[PDB]
């Protein structure tokens, strides 16, 4: 529903019909649903589908020659008979631009020749007064048309692009899946297609500007003759030279995009990975990382500003350069300056200077960004995009040595279940990846009959309600829903869920763990009851009870009669399966907020410099708007000194002191550009290190209680505002705003009366300004949260790419895209025309003060002089446009200081105990590593319950000890304690000393830790391995020939040198916790941790890890997490936490030979032969422990 429709044209053309929500808005908040519509041309899918059709078609002749195809050639072939229409706003706007000096210089005639009795004349000048307003009346009109037009269509041209990229994101080939990863993907619409709003702004200009530039050269011609060419000389050196540095800019910011992008992805996994960071202390290598990064990027974000900012200053001075050389010409040639000619010329260079040295730049800049998302863009559309086998063998990579998959043949029908076992890699998804024809036959044959079901190894869960995951698009039934929920173990959650099955989801699943959106993700294609399941095993996602228990449930009792094939390790389930397929290196083995104050501005322009420098800021922009006005305030002087005037003005004086003054114009305007710029990058630098000290430095407890994408924004949004957006926007607001407050000053100061219009109608600005913001900060708010749906679906779906594909739902997801896309359309509409609603009134009374101005002039008469009215005429005319795009870029900064006010929150966390003490222990200690806790109380926060009470244990040099507990009883608090990771009560002494009488690196430093999960970091293995870089190259290799790995290092080309991908994909599972076992075994320390090390690790790789434990550190105490007790059963002690008590600590065998005792129960709750197994161990072992 939309009254756009309905509307007669008046209301068309000045939004009458959003009214009522004005009124709704004032009484109430707006919401999502108080939200007119979009007209059908806006509907994102017809609006997409015609940009693709012309895609199509440039290929196609592209594909007959043998060139490339352009996609600049398919969006003119496309949108060029809308757009072009468009000029006819421009063509007639800009011509009544510069008819409309011509009228002014009229006015200002009749003062220029004022009689004290001609009746006629008098009767005249108030029709060319009438005429001037009209024309003013009909430029704001033709003004709010085109740009809200132009507007319109940077939008459908934004929206068709993103429906396109969304389309071929869907059909990417595997291959072009491994090349492009999704953050690139999520940049194109995040980054470069929002450059599409920009495009269509300008280009008009690009002949309209040349156009209007040879017309009025012509006008100027006539009205002052040859001089015109001085200007116009200037106007062709400026517009090379603009464009040039509009270029060069975008060739900067290009370049600079690069390290932003780096820097936001170290801080990603900074973030994500801050606790093993502080654990490890290498905190001062992303420190100098990150430092490193952010000083490249601040260089060239300084350049790129200084740049933007020369552009701004040549603008700004412009008109004041032009009007300088054009009437120094034309005094030269013995010509005098009147009131009249003055400001006529000043008007039509006030013409030009917009059109020319603004928007024809702007244009060439636009474009030159939108040449680079359009490569971006076409380098995307352009990469590549019963069951039986028989004789099966593939490529990932024909550069490979060997085929990825081969010799394959097999065939399973109904009522089968077949395994697909065997070693990782062996190529199991990739048969399963085959069987959906994922991946075709390079040769061999593929058949399969009925639907097919994929469920990936990694859970995928995408917006929407937990139920709209799993139900998919299909429909709600009780009897398959609750046999769906019960078979995939998922009924009690539900239940459990206040929402229930509609609680609300985030991005990624953030709010449920792992095994709930792995039971929501098996959920899901179990509704679907297909015909053939390739299980890519659903079960690793889960716990092993829960693993069998979706194996017996949902696998065998609900998908009972299918076709499966599912790849597992689990081969104790697969008594129960019908075949089993083995695969080895891919060949068949065997077959069977929103308000601020006056502190925040403070603190951000404080922040910068020291306040010495900010009032000389605050000078320097004072100044350089005062002589702006004074050297136009000069000429207007000029004409009347010379209008007193046989004897002429002295030339010296006269353009002496307008050469000084726009000298002073053109360096304070310079000065206080660059200044801004210099100003607030150095606020945004020093803030960025504050927050990024406080992160470092803030305790864990502080991650907790925010999630990471909430922090990353303060990096990736607020800074980037405060980089790029909000100083330029500062920029702008300041100088229009003393532009306005000028303009007004004039006007009062030539007729102090227009003082008393000016009080009602300045009222009326003021109620129409907070009736106007109560409603526009709403929309904005609307606008930013219907905008981040959009990038979550798209990374949603590339995360699940190969289900949606498998379901055949790229129809269905389209939608949804289009569904997204079009409620934001909607907001973007309701901020399209909420923001010409009030610029049109805003213009309206702007419209009058020019109006009063005029006639009040003419009924003032007898008391002005012509150069008097001609500067405030010439003055209030320039009001039109100015003065709106003032209020709305205010609103603007008041909207991005909401970004400054939550960094500079960050600035001020609370921050752990310092790294080093005054006193610092001896470089030999710890010496022994002994550790003690003594009535020690350990709780995450302050406020929260004690998690560890009166733990007290010895640790001495030489044994081995396990932690051990259930649930939640306390292990991870011990570590946490141990590296105080939040700080305990109590006494902890390590070797005499109390852990807390030394700095955090002290005992950080000296104590290793094995994470529970590895994780590998951006750069070098070297890096990965030893960040300082003090350790000998063959240390590295004794190290990696430990860890099994130098030969794939050595096979890899750059040896350690070789670049590794953020979350290691390159290597295994099993070599992720190789580089961990390898940088514990570089840093000697006397004490490790070892966090669960090995729970998960399959059993021939779990009895390498623990010889090389038994091996490589004999010597050390160590503290052992573990679920898999084989791997502590050989301890020399065992600690058992009940709920943060230590009920238990003594010798495993006198422990298990104690039935009551906890560790007893825990391995009785194993199985009968896994505790024969544990005590039969125990037993041996504490015998030999007591024979030697
Ligand atoms: C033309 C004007 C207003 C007057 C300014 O002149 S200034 O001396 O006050 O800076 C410059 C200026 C800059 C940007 C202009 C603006 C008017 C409104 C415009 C055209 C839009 O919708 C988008 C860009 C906008």
């Amino acid at each position: 529903p939309n009254p756009l429709r309905n509307a007669n044209l008046c209301s068309r053309i000045f939004f009458w019909w959003l009214n009522p929500l004005f009124k709704i808005g004032h009484k109430r908040r707006l919401e999502e649903d108080d939200m007119y519509s979009v007209l059908p041309e806006d509907r994102s899918q017809h609006l997409g589908e015609e940009l693709q059709g012309y895609w199509d078609q440039e290929v196609l002749r592209a594909e007959k020659d043998a060139r490339e195809p352009s996609l600049t050639k398919a969006i003119i072939k496309c949108y060029w008979k809308s757009y072009v229409v468009l000029g006819i706003f421009t063509l007639i706007e800009e011509s009544t631009r510069v008819v409309q000096p011509i009228i002014l210089g009229k006015i200002i005639g009749y003062f220029e020749n004022y009689d004290p009795s001609d009746s006629a004349a008098l009767y005249e000048a108030h029709g060319y007064a009438g005429v001037l307003s009209a024309c003013t009346l009909v430029l704001a009109i033709l003004h709010h048309l085109y740009f809200y037009h132009v507007q319109c269509a940077g939008m459908r041209l934004r929206v068709a692009m993103c429906h396109m990229i969304y389309r071929k994101a869907l059909r990417l080939s595997n291959s072009a899946m491994g090349k492009t990863t999704t953050g690139q993907i999520v940049n194109l619409l995040s980054n470069d297609v929002n450059k599409f709003d920009q495009v269509t702004i300008f280009l008009h200009f690009l002949w309209a500007g040349p156009l209007q530039a040879i017309v009025v050269t012509a006008l100027l011609w006539m009205e002052i003759g040859i001089s015109c060419l001085a200007g116009m000389a200037v106007l062709i050196i400026l517009l090379p030279l603009q464009s040039c540095i509009g270029k060069l800019f975008s060739s900067l910011r290009s370049k600079t995009a690069a390290f932003t992008d780096t820097r936001i992805r170290t801080m990603n996994e900074v973030i994500t990975g801050i606790r093993i960071i502080k654990m490890y202390a290498w905190e001062k290598s992303f420190a100098d990382l990150i430092t490193n990064l952010r000083r490249k990027e601040i260089s060239k974000i300084l350049r790129s500003s200084y740049l933007r900012g020369m552009n701004l200053a040549s603008f700004f001075v412009a008109s004041k350069i032009i009007v300088f050389v054009t009437f120094t010409t034309y005094v030269f040639l013995g010509n005098v300056i009147t009131a009249s000619r003055v400001f006529v010329a000043v008007s039509l260079y006030g013409a030009v200077r917009l059109t020319v040295t603004l928007f024809f730049p702007s244009a060439v800049e636009k474009v030159s960004e939108a040449f680079v998302s359009i490569r971006r863009i076409k380098n995307f559309l352009l990469l590549d995009e019963i069951v039986n086998v028989q004789d099966f063998t593939a490529f990932w990579d024909k550069a490979s040595d060997t085929p990825t998959l081969q010799s394959l043949s097999f065939t399973v029908r109904p009522g089968e279940l077949l395994a697909v076992v065997g070693p990782v890699g062996a190529g199991k998804s990739s048969l399963l990846s085959a069987v959906l024809g994922e991946l075709p036959p390079n040769q061999g044959q593929v058949s399969v009959h009925g639907r097919i079901a994929y469920v990936s190894q990694q859970p995928w869960v995408f917006s929407g309600t937990v139920r709209s995951n799993i139900l998919f698009g299909k429909k709600y039934e009780k009897e398959r829903y609750e046999k769906v929920i019960k078979a995939c173990a998922l009924k009690k959650d539900l239940q459990l869920l206040e929402d229930g099955d509609l609680t609300m989801i985030g991005d990624r699943g953030t709010t449920l763990s792992g095994g709930q959106k792995a039971r929501v993700n098996l959920a899901r294609a179990v509704y679907q009851d297909a015909d053939i399941y390739l299980l890519d095993d659903p079960l690793s996602a889960v716990d092993a009870e829960v693993s069998r228990h979706l194996f017996e449930l949902c696998i065998c009792q609900a998908l009972h009669e299918k076709i499966r094939i599912l790849v597992t390790h689990q081969l104790q389930y697969l008594k129960a399966a019908s075949q089993i397929l083995i695969l080895k290196d891919g060949q068949m083995v065997q077959k069977g907020e929103g308000k601020v104050g006056f502190k925040a501005y403070k603190n951000y322009f404080t922040a910068g410099a020291h306040w010495f420098i900010i009032i000389f800021l605050i000078l320097v922009n004072l100044a350089a708007q005062v002589s702006y006005i004074l050297q136009d305030w000069w000429l207007s002087y000029w004409a009347n000194q010379q209008s007193a005037l046989t004897e002429k003005l002295d030339l010296n004086w006269y353009l002496g002191i307008y050469s000084g003054l726009t000298a002073s114009t053109v360096l304070f305007g310079i000065v206080r550009s660059l200044l801004v710029f210099f100003v607030l990058v150095s606020s945004s630098q020093t803030l960025h290190n504050q927050m990024f000290e406080s992160i470092l430095r803030a305790p864990v407890l502080f991650f907790d209680r925010n999630p990471i994408g909430r922090i990353l924004n303060r990096f990736s949004k607020d800074i980037g505002h405060m980089d790029d957006l909000l100083p330029l926007t500062y920029l702008d607001f300041i100088q229009t705003f003393l532009q306005v407050i000028g303009v007004v000053g004039v006007a009062v100061a030539v007729i102090p009366w227009i003082a008393i219009p000016l009080v009602p109608l300045g009222i009326v600005f003021f109620v129409l300004r907070r009736y106007f913001l109560e409603t526009s900060r709403d929309v904005k708010r609307l606008e930013s949260t219907t905008r981040s749906p959009v990038f979550s679906h798209l990374s949603s779906s590339l995360q699940g790419l190969w289900t949606i594909r498998a379901y055949k739902a790229e129809q269905r997801f389209q939608e949804l895209f289009d569904s997204h896309q079009d409620l934001h359309s909607e907001a973007w509409f309701l901020f399209l025309t909420t923001s010409r609603w009030f610029a049109v009134r805003l213009d309206a009374i702007c419209a009058v003060f020019v109006i009063v101005v005029a006639f009040g002039s003419l009924i003032l008469a007898k008391t002005l002089d012509a150069g008097q009215v001609g500067l405030a005429l010439s003055y209030a005319l320039t009001l039109m446009g100015m003065f709106q795009w003032c209020v709305r870029q205010s609103a603007e900064v008041e909207n991005m200081m909401i970004s400054v006010e939550r960094v500079i929150e960050y600035t001020d966390l609370e921050k752990e105990a310092p790294w080093e003490y005054q006193k610092r222990p001896l470089p030999s200690w710890p010496h022994e590593g002994v550790i003690i806790f003594d009535n020690v109380n350990f709780s995450y926060s302050l406020d929260g319950p004690l998690v560890l009470k009166h733990l007290t244990a010895l640790i001495k040099s030489k044994e081995k000890v396990g932690i051990v507990g259930r649930t939640g009883a306390g292990k991870s608090s011990l570590i946490a304690a141990l590296f105080r990771l939040s700080e305990p009560e109590g006494k902890i002494w390590i070797d005499k000393i109390l852990t807390t009488e030394i700095g955090l690196h002290d005992l950080r430093k000296k104590m290793s830790i094995i994470p529970q999960e590895p994780v590998l970091f951006t750069g070098t293995m070297r890096k990965n391995l030893d960040p300082f870089n003090e350790h000998s190259d063959e240390e590295l290799w004794n190290a990696l020939e430990e860890v099994q790995l130098k030969e794939a290092i050595e096979d890899l080309p750059g040896k350690m040198d070789t670049e590794l991908a953020e979350s290691g994909s390159n290597f295994s599972v099993g070599q992720r916790q190789l580089v961990c076992l390898a940088r514990a075994i570089l840093r000697k320390n006397r004490i490790l941790i070892i966090d669960e090390a090995t729970a998960n690790v399959d059993p021939r790789t779990d009895e390498l890890i623990q010889k090389k434990i038994r091996e490589k550190f004999a010597h050390c105490t160590v503290l052992t997490i573990a679920h898999r007790l084989n791997t502590i059963i050989d301890s020399d002690k065992i600690m058992v936490l009940d709920s943060g008590r230590l009920k238990e600590y003594d010798e495993p065998y006198v422990l298990l030979q104690n039935r009551d005792s906890l560790f007893y129960k825990m391995v009785q709750q194993l199985g009968k032969a896994e505790a024969a197994a544990l005590t039969e161990t125990a037993k041996q072992v504490y015998f030999k422990r007591n024979y030697p």
